[PDB]
């Protein structure tokens, strides 16, 4: 999947995440061993060596540590309706289904403009290698048995992802 | 999966949100015959004949449509730390961890209670079929070339997920 | 301010989220001081001995801790509209504006629905007891000098807060 | 208040917003006079003559309407912990302590990273010529009564707030 300027967005990644998310609660849920199982598996799609990891970076972006990088893993749109007279915005979204239609991306955006709907994307980050250490140290972790010390780095990780909203700009 | 109290939560559902609003995102960015495949993999998923949906429902919550019911999608945790000195809690956090091992869930939170920490479960649910009816309309949308407005059903979709954060009673 | 069902909601315990949330980031922007001061605020706002804190108390809401309650601290709308063709739509949202201007909530909500338009009200809660500890216990940490101590009570608190939705039944 | 950088925040242009949510809310609580009031006073918060809106503006950041721009709102703080053994972090926790103490950022960032703590600054941002044409142009609806219409630029302006997350360089 790209982003509307056709950047590379890491499902790996995002599936990574999730699996974040499970292995958690199955801590909590008495599951340790299925939390391995879904930390394992999150630490195979965030270090795939087929993968090029360069592909989903957003570069403008600076990570908190040293030097890592932000990589994209989920795209979402936000719109922003303007009141127009319930006529004049009907015939605006036709043209903007038109545009859609034609996967005219640039003329999409124009067209809700002229509808009164400004159009903005919100790119899910996670920064990679700083993800990928809490991962292997969460699993580290649940091999020594300090299971809700895994807990914290899991959940450390998840509030490491952050959303750029962004206006289009194409 | 299951929730703390062995509730079923369903995989199938918490899929088709992520496939809804991957195809309201590529409404948007010029792929409208991915946006049908996305919603149509929904609309499948919420669908499936051989689920038996019954397993999922949260009964004791009112959907706002008449017959309608919540189901869950997902299951995370809230912990709230309270301060302990340093080697109180490294004592009680290495208790809590023994019960983890042993898949022991109420002898988990008792021990987490000992090391000042409280544990909340929250709960992802979506109603059943007026999510479903979101898909369908939406998928019929797309087929008549109303895009934006398939959109506006997708995101309403996204926008009845509500969370139950309910204090953890085993 | 009430909900829907005319249940009070606690503008001071709301006030008092927003001074913790303020204070939490005045320990790391080096205004410890201005830190304990919005801490101090909180305190008063959450123990003022002149507020009946039984009316904000959600009753069916089992509280982590023994003996504690949840309280109201805000309330907010989502709404989920059905596709309606544009001038059968219009019609219906002419008569729920109507229901509006003569205060009359449950014509309003029937109205929207023959608009396709389901409500839900979003209680924003916290437990009272357990964030009233957060707060002094955050207090005498940072007359200790332990800021980020504080800081991560701070963040429990926080962390507490829970959002109910629920459908409009009035 | 200020970021960590030390840029001017908003919190006239904070309270409008907590204003727009409020008065969006009383439509459908069936007090429309009350909404009116609320939003009137968001106008005249972010349209105060006395006020001068360039402090709070973020430079690097293109707002979807053109000649807008980005005003800062609300800071706040998300931390991400590596696991350290309790002693040695513990001990890089006190230095911590001490540099927020002496009011010096740089080098409690500095501390914190010994601790294994990184620092990201989550800055809250709305639209300002775009928010204030919603909240004006919402309250030219309730004059005409068209109270739902209101309601849906309301949620727009709210759902225009971005949160930019930002590592700390100091
Ligand atoms: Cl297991
Ligand atoms: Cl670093
Ligand atoms: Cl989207
Ligand atoms: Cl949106
Ligand atoms: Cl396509
Ligand atoms: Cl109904
Ligand atoms: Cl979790
Ligand atoms: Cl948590
Ligand atoms: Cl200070
Ligand atoms: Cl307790
Ligand atoms: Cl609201
Ligand atoms: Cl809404
Ligand atoms: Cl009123
Ligand atoms: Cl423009
Ligand atoms: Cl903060
Ligand atoms: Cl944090
Ligand atoms: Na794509
Ligand atoms: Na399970
Ligand atoms: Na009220
Ligand atoms: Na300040």
């Amino acid at each position: 999947n790209v982003t509307l300027n056709n950047d590379k967005i890491s499902g790996q990644a995002w599936q990574a995440m999730r699996d974040i998310g499970m292995s958690r609660f199955e801590l909590f849920n008495g599951r340790t061993q299925k939390a391995e199982q879904l930390a394992a598996q999150a630490e195979k799609l965030l270090n795939d060596d087929s993968t090029d990891w360069n592909l989903y970076v957003k570069s403008d972006k600076k990570a908190p540590v040293e030097g890592d990088h932000y990589i994209r893993i989920n795209s979402s749109i936000t719109v922003a309706e303007d009141y127009l007279p319930a006529g004049q915005k009907n015939d605006a979204i036709n043209k903007a289904n038109q545009k859609m239609k034609e996967g005219d991306k640039k003329g999409t955006i124009e067209a809700l403009k002229l509808a009164g709907v400004s159009v903005i994307e919100n790119q899910e980050l996670i920064p990679l290698q700083q993800t990928r250490k809490d991962v292997t140290t969460a699993l580290s972790l649940m091999n020594e048995g300090k299971y809700y010390q895994a807990g914290l780095l899991l959940k450390s990780a998840q509030d490491g992802i952050v959303v750029d909203s962004q206006s289009v700009q194409l």
